[PDB]
């Protein structure tokens, strides 16, 4: 039940559950929810909220689907701006963000606190501090940003991001990174439209493996 229930991965990793996988946890109104568990990285005990890794599923989507979650258990997903509200309301969450290229290389990003607010404020980013990792910081910078679709634009700019770029972010004008971008498979000609991260690889190569992922600091 909700009493005694988890809330979170780490509560999951804490009761003696020690491999990565899909696991019920109660958000804060007590509505049940599965979420994946990596029990693995770093420590372990992350709930994680995107994960890119072959290109089945299209990222290219609207305000509904990006607002209620799609993809699958078992491969890609985005687990829904309703829920990730949820999972970063209470307390205090570290974000961390885990990244694979083409030649077997991996990188990471880590930050001390994460939130997204509710759809009234449009699922707006509030970012804590970076602390470090080899993947440097292309995050920051969007601090502050509403979420943004192709159908629906809450940019800083006077152009629509979303349609540029071919993604869904907290778009400004426009990113440094760009996680749900298209899975264009290492080095692309076209400028700024995949998975990148510009602190890294730069606006021009796009991940293997993309993963985002949250745990209580
Ligand atoms: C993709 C994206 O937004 N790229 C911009 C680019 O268009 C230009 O404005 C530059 C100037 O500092 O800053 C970024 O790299
Ligand atoms: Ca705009």
């Amino acid at each position: 039940s909700c009493a005694t229930g988890p809330r979170n991965c780490k509560d999951l990793l804490d009761r003696g559950h020690f491999l990565s996988g899909w696991h019920t946890i109660y958000l804060p109104d007590c509505r049940p929810l599965t979420v994946l568990c990596d029990m693995d990285t770093d420590g372990g005990g992350w709930t994680v909220f995107q994960r890119r890794m072959d290109g089945s599923v299209d990222f290219y989507r609207d305000w509904a689907a990006y607002k209620q979650g799609f993809g699958s258990q078992l491969g890609e997903f985005w687990l829904g701006n309703d829920n990730i509200h949820a999972l970063t309301a209470q307390g205090s969450s570290e974000l961390r963000t885990d990244l694979v290229d083409f030649e077997g290389n991996h990188q990471f990003a880590k930050y001390k606190s994460f939130k997204v607010a509710d759809e009234a404020e449009k699922y707006k980013l509030v970012l804590g501090a970076f602390v470090g990792g080899s993947a440097g910081n292309s995050l920051t910078g969007h601090n502050n940003n509403f979420f943004s679709t192709k159908d629906q634009d809450n940019d800083v700019s006077s152009s629509n991001c979303a349609e540029k770029f071919q993604g869904a972010w907290w778009y400004a004008d426009c990113h440094a990174s760009n996680l749900n971008g298209l899975y264009l498979m290492g080095p692309h000609e076209s400028y700024a439209n995949g998975i990148n991260w510009s602190a890294a690889k730069g606006y021009k190569y796009s991940y293997k493996v993309s993963e985002m992922k949250v745990r209580p600091a």
